[PDB]
DNA sequence: GCATATCAATTTGTTGCAT
DNA sequence: GCATATCAATTTGTTGCAT
């Protein structure tokens, strides 16, 4: 399922137009990105939570030259699945 | 940031009412879960992608008894962060 | 979140293309 | 995605409890 196919179902479920369903979904996804980036954890009950996970430098290897290198420290987006999400994917 | 706080920001950005922002967001998240559960991968450009992943059985240990046990195989919700998410969290 | 086990199995990214 | 390293810093879950 891509964004467009999701919008169709959302516009159907929420009884709104596809242009509206997209505009809201766009806003929702952009806001989650902004919030996480600003170091804020985004929690959505049932579904899950988003946060930034810190990551220190690690050793790596150049596949073309076999030469060892250091992959620099960085910040990554993370996701934790809520109870309802994990239970729909794997019922107790 | 919780759902309610996300709704407010979404309703502000998309120029819609809070009830409408919530109705869409609920539908969007509930659809995402049903799709992942039925074995479909949900891809959203910029943001990221959701999918199920199967974990094989592994050896574990009971902290209450010290007794070694086997954690059974399962399926879990997973997330891949898209380029735009990873770049707002850590700009190149 | 917190905790056992001298745990055990994930996930990713490394460069530079390619689909 | 593919092409290394007998990679390497990382997540996550055992059974429950604490907040």
């Amino acid at each position: 399922m891509n964004k467009g196919e999701l919008v169709d179902a959302v516009a159907e479920k929420a009884s709104v137009t596809k242009k509206q369903a997209d505009a809201v979904l766009t806003a929702a996804l952009e806001t989650i990105i902004e919030a996480v980036s600003s170091g804020d954890k985004v929690t959505l009950v049932g579904f899950g939570s988003f946060e930034s996970r810190e990551r220190k430098a690690r050793e790596g290897r150049n596949p073309k030259t076999n030469e060892k290198m250091e992959i620099p420290a960085t910040r990554v987006p993370a996701f934790s699945a809520g109870k309802l999400f994990r239970e729909k994917v794997a019922p107790p």
